[PDB]
């Protein structure tokens, strides 16, 4: 029993992040086979970060102003481009430690982990989700970017993420790994806002069933509901519509403790409508949204990776 | 800047991971050099659990019954111990990707990474206190047992807490890796509770650093106490006493934000005679007392590791 916030183990993504060094700016890179991903404003100074010109920064470079360091050992860049806000350094080496990974785009709701590191090495694993309004809550300083978030499925690492910046209220802003934003956010220093955030529903039903997998029972009411019912309640509590891909997404939770997702959401409606009366659910005073449904399952089930 | 429970990196412990099986039972191992560390609770049945003779039911054992599966491969047993609550396997081969390591004892308040595992292969990643009562709030299910928590500095990892077994209230309890159990427990299936557990009042201060520095400064009220003051006030709300050690930890948190430690304990006080006024704190309602001096400024310092 037991519930906690849970990264994926960081091993293999360790045995990629390497130092990118341009100049006097320092990141890090991701090295998978021949090619390290970084940040493009590893190529700004200071002063260019506040209004850069990219293409005209690059050009401005060779290969030669590109510095990596991987270990003790050196790489040396032989190619590089640019595609969207990422850079592809072409290095003479590929990496023996790349494992078996995919590059993907995830959407809103979904969660992973970030590897946090400064000047190629680790710092610390958490687990974050991205926010309706395309940020995520990380913890994230000076020389963090270029660290990246992900998942794992048996050996298979999907890359997702990968930071470039943080926003006004602390919060987090980056890219796929094929450099295009997350949200309507650009590499530039001047003044930006994320939107006004939402809760992710299907995500809160989630941990309200993992609760009850570990006999937190007490918000369980004896009603049921219709999802149009749910939905308008939750709208006015800046909580997303429950679509029925998400009711279908809960069906295992639901088989599992004999739960009807309709039910479950007529207790979270009471939870909206009524607070929850100084009591806690799974040791928190709030309701949680960054677990999904495959979360609860993984965790509370024992799956295991490579 | 944000806060999140971070744990570290897990690469190094990953390497360490096998399954050991004896007879039916399966559990994992941590492989360091040509010993495995287990608990001894592998040599048992279902019924034996109930009330183990341990030393009984590992004369029964030759070094034939212990299987150990460290990735495709099966390491040969050929010796083996028991050392106060853990078995030591020792196998025909050592482990090549050995980490420098230690195994130390934590006390009460300090923090600890977990990386949960089953059937020697690793799950997740977690952040852990030991608590006052000697138990971890963890996440575990069956077979989980040979986990390990640990710390890392710099190259090496200091293995702290193996787990055992399951308390009432879903809390988790375990050993050293010298097999010496934190708390009064032991590793026999019959009742047993801990003890009322009490909030680590040196963390919670260091988490408000952390909410200062993060520039969540609302509680800051324009007070100071003395330490006795402060004292007699916490421990009516089951706080543990604050100590000068403590003070003495506080300092480089104290001297960063500018905030003594003795004021900073005038607004905790605060905080517990009149509540947050439904108001939160780096986004959590509850105060939090799982994060030590040192997780504060790892985090908020950008501490890396080898
Ligand atoms: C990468 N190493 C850093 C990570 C930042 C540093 C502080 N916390 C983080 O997550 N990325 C940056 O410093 C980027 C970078 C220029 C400026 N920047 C920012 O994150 C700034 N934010 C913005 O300008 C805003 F509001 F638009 F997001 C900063 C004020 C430094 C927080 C570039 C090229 C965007
Ligand atoms: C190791 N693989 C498991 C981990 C347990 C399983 C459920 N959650 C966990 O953390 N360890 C055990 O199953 C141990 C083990 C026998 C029984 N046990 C327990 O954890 C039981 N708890 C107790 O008997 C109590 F209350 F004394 F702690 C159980 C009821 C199964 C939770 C032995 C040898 C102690
Ligand atoms: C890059 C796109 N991927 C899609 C899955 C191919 C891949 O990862 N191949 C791979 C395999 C099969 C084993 C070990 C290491 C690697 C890199
Ligand atoms: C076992 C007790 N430790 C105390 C620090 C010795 C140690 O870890 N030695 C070690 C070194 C120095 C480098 C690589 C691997 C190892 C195992």
């Amino acid at each position: 029993s037991g519930f906690r916030k849970m990264a994926f183990p960081s091993g293999k993504v360790e045995g990629c992040m390497v130092q990118v060094i341009c100049g006097t700016t320092t990141l890090n890179g991701l090295w998978l086979d021949d090619v390290v991903y970084c940040p493009r404003h590893v190529i700004c100074t200071s002063e260019d970060m506040l209004n850069p010109n990219y293409e005209d920064l690059l050009i401005r470079k060779s290969n030669h102003n590109f510095l990596v360091q991987a270990g003790n050992v050196q790489l040396r860049v032989i190619g590089h481009s640019m595609q969207n806000c990422v850079l592809k350094l072409k290095v003479d080496t590929a990496n023996p430690k790349t494992p078996k990974y995919k590059f993907v785009r995830i959407q809103p709701g979904q969660t992973f982990s970030v590897l946090a590191c400064y000047n190629g090495s680790p710092s610390g694993v958490y687990q974050c989700a991205m926010r309706p309004n395309f940020t995520i809550k990380g913890s994230f300083l000076n020389g963090s970017c270029g660290s990246v978030g992900f998942n794992i499925d048996y050996d298979c690492v999907s890359f997702c993420y990968m930071h470039h910046m943080e926003l006004p209220t602390g919060v987090h802003a980056g890219t796929d790994l094929e450099g295009n934003f997350y949200g309507p956010f650009v590499d530039r220093q001047t003044a930006q806002a994320a939107g006004t955030d939402t809760t992710i529903t299907v995500n809160v039903l989630a941990w309200l069933y993992a609760a009850v997998i570990n006999g937190d029972r007490w918000f369980l009411n004896r009603f049921t509901t219709t999802l149009n019912d749910f939905n308008l309640v939750a709208m006015k509590y800046n909580y997303e519509p429950l679509t029925q891909d998400h009711v279908d997404i809960l069906g295992p939770l639901s088989a599992q403790t004999g739960i009807a997702v309709l039910d479950m959401c007529a207790s979270l409606k009471e939870l909206l409508q009524n607070g929850m009366n100084g009591r806690t659910i799974l040791g928190s005073a709030l309701l949680e949204d960054e677990f999904t449904p495959f979360d609860v399952v993984r965790q509370c089930s024992g799956v295991t990776f490579q």
